């Protein structure tokens, strides 16, 4: 009744920073391997085998049981939350029934050789929210997971790669894994899903072995995969996923409209007109002339693009990111002492016929941080201040739109310091605010949106 | 029955290349400057007056009583072709009717005290659309115009900058005009039309004077203006405008979405993922950050936009722009020569009860060029070739959608042979071809469309 | 250069009443058939047939002739005005090159054996367009046109019936009509046009003829017909086209939602709940059911029903079809007279640097009559006071949104009394209002916007 | 652990037909008065006190401590869940903060004055869902509910009234009611929720009572209605509420469009053109007129109308409120017997490392029915035969697409068979198909979808 996984679980439970908890966790996730180790390294880079020698290792997080209650107890859809699929003699198809996923449904298929595989897990189990809620923080981009269950004897699906950073947890079962190098340069940390391949497409594996509970297989994307079961036993993996389209391309991709659009309004040259005549050698038609003006057309093309740099508003793109991946979030795992130093964990409640327990306001007197440090953002849209939050998401991505409030210019250094200085508590009397009026605003909208904690229980 | 106007038309007729009758007529525009005096100094940086000393200049290109003949025999309307306005006590008042601009109704306002704005003069004259449409060839932009016609003791119109190069032409009486220089650094070739402003708002004219018949002012976008008339006598003008939104920054605009597209897949630091922290760093919380990291973030972003310059479809950018240019374009202005050597001069009528003078077929001994020189761009566009020409555009602005007809990569050659040769003629068979059916085909093709002469009439 | 056209016209200029014209230019259309015959029994009944015995009669309305100078000299587009057209071995081609139908594509089509169909001879021709314009008054519905060309020994166009009421004018030429009575009672009168139709699918002709120039012939919608020219000559008609979803069941479409919404908001019994159970009875599973509840619920319908003839809004609805037909309307042809005393005769002008011949306002003492029948109506929408009018329209159907002005409620009965009187003049001082001020001021406006004329001009 | 409800629900729990369990639930609802009375002298005439004598009727169906635990275990929001009102000095109230609703902020509103509504109390509880679920099936309309909580001595909301019909169940503490006989004849049986009113428009009550626990207050929409909680007391309440939007008038909105389409289809006086001059006496400016044309107008409008009942499409539109109705529909509770005979109650499941208790296959010798009498209905739309289910709706309104699948007609006549036939078993080698291959396949697909169970458990 215990695995190495519940421990380490328990163990968050106790570190009081979520930085600190999420850090933790990916050192568990990986061990022995350390993380700086594998981030410098291996990440992106390299494909990575960690035989656990541990059967017991992930026990707790994800079961074929957890499954089959799932598709008693909640209403599963074939096609929105799981698939049943089957590769053979080189060719997929998925075979859901439209419509609600029975066990009865489900378990034919299952025995007819289809693999199944369950979309959003985190929605319906909180061992796998919990761990993808963790760590998501450790990623700065959202950690989403599926679960493979393939019966014996066969293969579900081709050999392709994705558009994530693949984690491979072996749950059940065994599998054999092959991957790959990717075949040219353009598939290298490739930015889309591949078509689904055939065998003569492949090489030679960097990498093929039989995978076991506990084991960890992981793989950039790019990385070309396939994985069968073979004798007689099945397998059950979660894999985890993130880093969809965080590149530097995509930076980019922000930043450059932006800076045009600056470097027009700000400098002259940007504003000048074109040659009058520039279409007589310019354009496909003259992708070959030698005329000399074309290549101090190139010339100054480069040098402005170049000059762009200097226009480019870094920072407000970052906070634009750091708002999708708010949207982005898992709702957070509280500690028992953050709920319980929270205003979820306040003992008002219904008793015989009134509510006890109105809790005390909070005061100058209080001592307070933010209850995590991965759940807000304060970001600036057009001379205003909001704060963007993660408390009030689904389990399911993008179910809620992006939430936030308002926060007036008068307490903005507040929020800022409060930001900034987690996990350290102060005195809402030393916020730097003008009255005391506005300190306690503050503080109170964000302990009563679930944002922040107090030292000692309001009551 | 004859003026300076007059003669330059007769000897654009006699001038067979439609590229040195663009030259010819703005240098009559401009006399005794020379262009290339006036595109290398006072274009896009200062106010130009020409004092022309030939009251007649102009005769014949539009005078009141063209517009009263307009007012009464086209369907003129309030709004969509005409505005009337007064400018009184520093206020700018609009009084459009809304419906027709008949005689009577245009005539009152006018009598109490309005300036009338005829938007779309070329519409309505065939000496204003060959005016325009002349020039626009050696502008490489789209040429517009109005007319303004001012009664005596009287402003139209409030104090502004116009977002265009401008050409003003004064046709009738006398004007004293006001041009001010560039306010500010941000104003100087503004990039969109200035508000109505005060006259506590300006500073001193660069320039004062009265204009008349027959005189040019020119000055560019940005630097504000504004007209009266002063005792006794009233005012027409032609105010003649390019370069809308036709600069570097416009160019790069397109360019960077393009450029960041083409490095990301073709190369991989741009594929490669963010920094899984950079949050901690990046944003409008940490302008003052010392981190080590942020400035060695925002030193990468400045050498990978500079890295696109590598990766800019300039000439892909170049087309596109070309072919805006074709839609925007008015359509061309025959001469006697080019009509009768085209398929607008076919002899082909119905006559008593059946067709007569049916033509000949062109042959490979048939000799041709283009009609015109700023007719037709062939521009590419997803692996295919396209044609477009300016010969089916209506004298209303994209009252026409772009036109264009496919060029096969078999006939790409000939058609890139007979753009860069106007006006030579080049025999049919002496076309780049894979066969002699090719080239009579290409030939056929584009002398059906209007975009072709022949050296002799086929009929 | 007379001919029984030119006369009618020359008569119809002498006719001061436009109710008269458009009735005497019917009678002359359907000479020596008398239009009160015609519209009792022949109109969407008969097939007719008048041999003119007069190859002049229509003389001056269109010939070849136009169609040349008007493909010539406007821009006459394939697709959009002209269509070129083959019927052989059964089969309808549609020939039409995209782009400008210049004559040598045209003639050479023709040459080919293409018929040619010129879709709004009205936009082009000045003559049709009066005929249209005067017709359109005494249909009550829009009065449309295509002229078809057909070459010698050759058919344009497959078997068909139309969804209007026809009449085909023979302008030059021969060709051999059969005219077939509807196939079935649902072909009868019918809503939309039919598809190409084999020999197979026709019975025996009703009629078919030679029709020679100055011949009439007239079929109603689902009536059809098949037209070829047949010995060495050449064909030209113009169809006059009309009443196209004119019908009482499209009057009662626009009724229906009024009436029940009425009658649900002014009576109960249509308020009332539903049967909770109908739905064990009701339904086509229960088609031949027995349940007396089914028809109870059957003959509650057909009471209900019947019962909203009392709320149905008719003449909001006239209001509507009418505000219509001002929309669809063609824009009025003055007579000589009309143009005097109205403000198109108006003599101001600009004459040597200045207007001239300013005309004297209206006073009290001007005598005062709608400029002519049909171009006007009052329609109330949403508790204000609309005329809707069709003096600004464009002879392009629709190239124009529909026209109104505010008819304020004090001016109210005037207006009414002018659209109820014409043509006898009214004093201005004689109008219905509250005060001189408001007989004046409603009276100018009408003038101003070409709605009125004046018993002797203003100047 | 033992109630009035408890006891019904546990009744409904051996009565083996669910139109009886509809039937018994309502019987118990308004115990003792008869349904039979209700309906016929009652629904929607009069409001109705059923002075229960009992405190302790509901005990089990909804509480306050409900309330609290779902706030505090569900994501409640305020808006989209929850409510807060406050009625004052004559004003409404709505006092939302944006966002989540944890007990902390929503007890200090409370307490603050503020009542609570829950709009979907049955998406979060599962007596409720039972309740309304079993009785929509007596309704033949969608039945909802709101749980209102007033706190001592406020009123939540001004007088109103709604558009539904309102079963008020008096749950906990006591609330003085007042009800209104509608005001004007154009309020009795109101189309739309009223405006909140003053207690000016009010009149004298018909009804004033204060209610008490166990107790029911009815009354028809558009009867006007506030209540208040006097001295010492807070008040618990479920609105129950149904009959929206099923009128009479409703029916015939739909029916009449495809009346009049199919009217001018199928008999040509409907497809006759209207006359060329109606509009000569036909609109407001001739409401006045004594034109004999008009008088025969409208009688032909109201012959015509009349005459649309033979061609009403009866049987269509009932079959499309049916599929608004199983789509507006509560998803159904399986008693134990049903779930124990269905595709539910298979105890097929995943053992230690395999799937085990793979039912049988059904044969020829099953004997089966339709799971319940209210969870489907056989529709036709463009010859094809669709069978609407709601055994997927969820508990929130809407939430799903109209769920279905096609009934093949070799099939149609079997699944007509069942639909028409239940509670009693038909064996599946009984139904009128074809072949066996259908008559398998027909109720194999039943069973699977949750639709049809057999005599004995497969397995
Ligand atoms: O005519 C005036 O008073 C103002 N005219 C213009 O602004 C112009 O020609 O561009
Ligand atoms: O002229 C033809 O061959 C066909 N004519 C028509 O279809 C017509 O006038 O309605
Ligand atoms: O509970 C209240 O105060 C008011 N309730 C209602 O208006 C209702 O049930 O319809
Ligand atoms: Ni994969
Ligand atoms: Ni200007
Ligand atoms: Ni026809
Ligand atoms: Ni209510």
């Amino acid at each position: 009744w215990d695995s190495p996984l519940r421990r380490v679980l328990a163990e968050l439970n106790r570190i009081p920073s979520s930085r600190r908890r999420a850090a933790r966790l990916f050192e568990w996730l990986i061990a022995p391997m350390p993380p700086d180790h594998f981030y410098r390294r291996l990440w992106e880079r390299e494909a990575v085998l960690v035989r656990r020698q541990d059967h017991t290792y992930y026990q707790g997080l994800f079961s074929t049981a957890d499954l089959d209650s799932m598709l008693r107890n909640e209403e599963v859809q074939f096609g929105q939350h799981l698939d049943a699929a089957r590769y053979i003699n080189g060719r997929r198809e998925t075979l859901n029934p439209p419509g609600r996923a029975l066990p009865a449904a489900a378990w034919s298929l299952y025995q007819a050789g289809c693999s199944l595989r369950l979309l959003c897990p985190q929605a319906f189990s909180t061992t796998v929210w919990q761990f993808l809620a963790v760590l998501q923080e450790q990623f700065g981009s959202m950690a989403g997971s599926n679960v493979y269950l393939t019966p014996p004897n066969s293969q579900g699906f081709a050999p392709h790669y994705d558009d994530i950073e693949a984690f491979v947890l072996q749950l059940e079962g065994r599998k054999l894994w092959r991957v790959y190098r990717p075949r040219v340069p353009t598939e290298e940390l490739a930015l889309t899903s591949s078509p689904n391949f055939s065998q003569d497409d492949l090489g030679e594996p960097v990498l093929q072995t039989v995978l076991e509970p506990g084991d960890l297989l992981y793989f950039p994307r790019g990385f070309i995969h396939q994985a069968e079961c073979q004798d007689g036993v099945h397998s059950l993996h979660l894999t985890l996923s993130t880093y969809q389209r965080n590149t530097w391309g995509d930076f980019l991709e922000a930043i450059l409209p932006l800076a045009v659009q600056a470097a027009m309004e700000e400098n002259v040259e940007f504003r000048r007109g074109l040659p009058r005549d520039f279409m007589d050698y310019m354009g496909a038609q003259h992708s070959d002339s030698k005329d000399p003006r074309r290549t101090a057309f190139m010339e100054k093309v480069r040098v402005l693009v170049a000059r762009l740099g200097h226009f480019a508003p870094v920072d407000a793109v970052a906070d634009q990111r750091a708002k999708d991946f708010i949207h982005d979030s898992l709702p957070p795992v509280l500690t028992d002492r953050e709920r319980a130093l929270s205003v979820y964990g306040l003992p008002i409640r219904w008793e015989a016929g009134e509510p006890v327990n109105v809790g005390a306001q909070l005061t100058t007197e209080t001592e307070v941080h933010m209850l995590q440090d991965g759940i807000a953002r304060l970001v600036g849209e057009g001379g205003h201040l909001f704060l963007y939050y993660t408390v009030e998401n689904s389990r399911v991505y993008h179910l809620e739109e992006p939430k936030c409030l308002e926060i007036y210019p008068q307490q903005a250094d507040a929020m800022e310091l409060l930001l900034g200085s987690y996990p350290e508590f102060v005195r809402v009397g030393d916020l730097p605010c003008d009255s005391v009026e506005d300190q306690l605003s503050l503080a109170t909208t964000l302990y009563d949106k679930g944002l922040l904690l107090t030292k000692m229980p309001l009551a």
